[PDB]
């Protein structure tokens, strides 16, 4: 079927044909929808049709479907799968696969940029020291003195499952979290477990509120190893407020480079368990979730107090006032330090434009409303009013288990 | 489908187990290859004899299970009396007790409603003896006055006769009992509520004389027994309204905003045991954001962010200053303050969502689940600083239920 999606603000109706091409499951059925579940539920024989499908859409994308080059590649991949229990992507294929996995990421609001992605091939890597060198170069390239540039670094694909390359950090750059005797938590509570694994591995914690975690790198199934990122490569921003001169005294900072390192890139049936990728921040990521989640840095009440707000009744919306002021500060700080950042109004605007683009040239755009709508001021951004269809296209980024649950030393 | 499904809360790590989904009765719109969770709405004939039997049995069984009389003499006797009735008259009539049970459970089952902690406290008015539009008018006035209660609002539903052959439907043509008119001007601007322009034009055609103001209460347009609909003015003393003022900004009063106290949906269809109640207006009380964020600040609605931002002396040329966000909070502070001051029941989105989490947890324990539509349950401002944002939810359709239905002017055969 052709499916329609309506924007209820503009009455614009788009027509989705692209969904007919998906094979992977969403988790929903005709009787139960799991649209708000965060994580719902290879061999020679499995591997070839997947390989064939990806190769097919690649040569289709470059308008050479059924070409001699196409036929040979199909033949080449078959004999290699047969003889080696796997196969290797051409460079052009790797780049195409990585850009399209971003393009297909239904939960990403930043996808208007999908084709501007710098791809670093690290499939010749064999050691954690190698991984560290590769990741350092990535961080340096992507940070670019504040003029952030999208990048992905791709390490060797999974083979027998026992020689996995893994970045054990969930992001390349995050702040430590410490469990106080107090019972309270210093730093970022989200990272308390990982911080303790690093300490247990020999890392000497400064026990501060914003200590950059070391890299914990696993290469070829071996034990992971600790590395400190050279600090001149770690760009950070002191958060200050344009009208509240007391905001600086709060002592808040964040890092400029968002770099997810715990996901799995899947291309043509090949699995890349280590593929750190980075872009730039949407302000709410920091100002709403990182800072104001009860299970994170949880600063709302501190801020509302310096704002001298009545905090006795919820209906004074003191939390909503403090939240807006915090997010103003973050945007103002990054902008003032010339560090790339986008606000949720601009970002969601761009995404509606991107959707339109994708429907026009590709016949659809998979999108996850639950994730796309910003965590504050939802209905005054255009994506709130935009119906979206969610479905799974490959190449893709997938979740994988945390390494400390499968690996033994 | 698996017998046990798990939902997690990511803020509190609390995990809940759902078994109620097994009783799901029809389509969500989703398939295993595509999710339609953000789609708003995913023949003039009626249920046949053979279609009606198992639907009725299913409901009656469920009713007698709820009163701990499953398999009793009374249960089996009711089943037989219903069956005889469907067989000889092609339909059947609900007992008052079943009617009340069914309405309460349609609310309880309403996956998009955050106020369901209140579901068992619902005044049901049986208007199945109604025959004319004047009678519908009488019943609706009585509803409004009861539910309003001088500002101490009480949830209520009034239920008109069920559908028979489909050519004799009772319908309230209004989408809500109380709403403000909208008027398209020759120059393209809109006066009043742009959402209601179509319906307003219908009323005007039907004989209504429009004051052509910013907040004119619309008349009722009421259809009884499949006849042409008729106009009635709701007595203005029965329409409680709240002028919007702000605790700090004294200029806010000058914006001349007000809203009505009673939210009352009148265009949905109530389905009980396969019976179809096409006119079933129900009402509760407002969550502040419904008015402060959607009614006032949607671009296609009253759209007042700009005017408010101006009076707040905010820098409005860069989006990153968050001038829209700042004014939105203030508008919603005013709405809550104005309702509380006039002692009209209202709930803020923090209190409401926390109550719904408690409600949901209780439902999981006593009922084995609680269907919920995250896209609708999460508030339209400040989403992640409410507890429902972090709550995984399962969405599925149980019956009895409230359902959407075509707009009556689209289907009506004019006499
Ligand atoms: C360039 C600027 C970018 C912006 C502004 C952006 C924005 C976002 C945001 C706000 C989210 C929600 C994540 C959360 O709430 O935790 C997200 C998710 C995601 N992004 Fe993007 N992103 C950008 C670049 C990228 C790049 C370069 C990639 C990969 C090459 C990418 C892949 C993804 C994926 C796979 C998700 C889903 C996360 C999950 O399922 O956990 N994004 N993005
Ligand atoms: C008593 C206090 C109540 C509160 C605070 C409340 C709150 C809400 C809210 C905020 C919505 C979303 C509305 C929107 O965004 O348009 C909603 C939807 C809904 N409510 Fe409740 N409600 C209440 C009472 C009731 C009652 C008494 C019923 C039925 C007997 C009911 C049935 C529904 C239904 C069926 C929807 C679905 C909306 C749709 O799909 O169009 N509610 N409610
Ligand atoms: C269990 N989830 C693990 C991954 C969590 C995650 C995945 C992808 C993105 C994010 C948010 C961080 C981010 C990443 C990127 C590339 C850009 C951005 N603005 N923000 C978190
Ligand atoms: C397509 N229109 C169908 C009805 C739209 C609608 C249904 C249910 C609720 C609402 C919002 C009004 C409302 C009703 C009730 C009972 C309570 C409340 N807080 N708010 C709109
Ligand atoms: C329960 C729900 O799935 C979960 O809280 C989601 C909701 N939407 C989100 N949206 C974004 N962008 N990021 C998130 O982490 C989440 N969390
Ligand atoms: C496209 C999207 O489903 C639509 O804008 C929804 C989003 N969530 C909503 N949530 C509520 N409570 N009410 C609404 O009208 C909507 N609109
Ligand atoms: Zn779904």
């Amino acid at each position: 079927r052709f499916l329609k999606v309506k924007n209820w603000e503009t009455e614009v109706v788009l027509t989705d044909t692209l969904h007919l091409k998906s094979t992977l499951e969403t988790g929903c059925t005709e009787y139960i929808c799991m649209g708000s579940i965060m994580h719902p539920s290879a061999t020679k024989d499995q591997l070839f049709p997947l390989a064939k499908e990806f190769i097919d859409q690649y040569y289709s994308s470059i308008k050479r479907f059924g070409s001699k080059a196409h036929m040979e590649r199909l033949e080449e991949v078959n004999k290699e799968i047969d003889t080696t229990s796997t196969y290797q992507l051409k460079d052009t294929e790797l780049i195409y696969g990585a850009k399209h996995a971003w393009r297909n990421a239904s939960r990403c609001v930043g996808r208007i940029q999908w084709s501007k992605l710098q791809v670093f091939d690290a499939r010749d890597c064999t050691t954690a020291h190698g991984m560290f060198n590769y990741i350092c170069n990535h961080v340096k390239y992507a940070t670019n003195k504040g003029n952030l540039r999208s990048a992905i670094t791709i390490f060797p694909q999974r083979t027998d499952g026992k020689h996995d390359f893994r970045v054990w950090n969930s992001q390349l750059i995050r702040y430590a979290g410490y469990k106080q005797p107090d019972g309270s938590t210093l730093g970022d509570p989200a990272n308390v477990q990982f911080t303790e694994i690093c300490i247990q591995q020999g890392w000497k914690p400064p026990r501060g509120r914003f200590d950059v975690l070391p890299l914990l790198l696993q290469a070829n199934g071996n034990d992971p190893e600790l590395f400190q990122i050279p600090p001149e490569l770690v760009l950070e921003v002191p958060i200050r407020h344009p009208k509240f001169e007391w905001f600086k005294d709060l002592g808040l900072k964040w890092y400029g480079l968002p770099a997810v390192s715990n996901m799995l890139l899947e291309i043509g049936g090949l699995e890349f368990s280590a593929c750190p990728f980075s872009g730039w921040y949407m302000g709410t990521e920091i100002g709403v979730r990182d800072y104001c989640d009860n299970s994170r840095y949880n600063i709302l009440e501190e801020v509302a107090k310096k704002m001298n707000l009545d905090m006795r009744k919820t209906s004074s919306l003191w939390k909503d006032q403090a939240l807006v002021e915090i997010n103003i500060a973050v945007l103002y700080s990054f902008q003032s330090d010339k560090v790339t950042i986008v606000d949720h109004h601009s970002a969601t605007e761009s995404f509606i434009k991107h959707m339109e683009n994708e429907y026009r040239c590709r016949g659809g755009c998979p999108a996850d409303w639950v994730w796309i709508v910003p965590p504050m001021s939802g209905s005054i951004t255009p994506v709130f009013h935009q119906e979206m269809l969610n479905y799974r296209l490959t190449p893709s980024f997938e979740y994988q288990p945390d390494p400390w649950n499968t690996h033994v030393w």
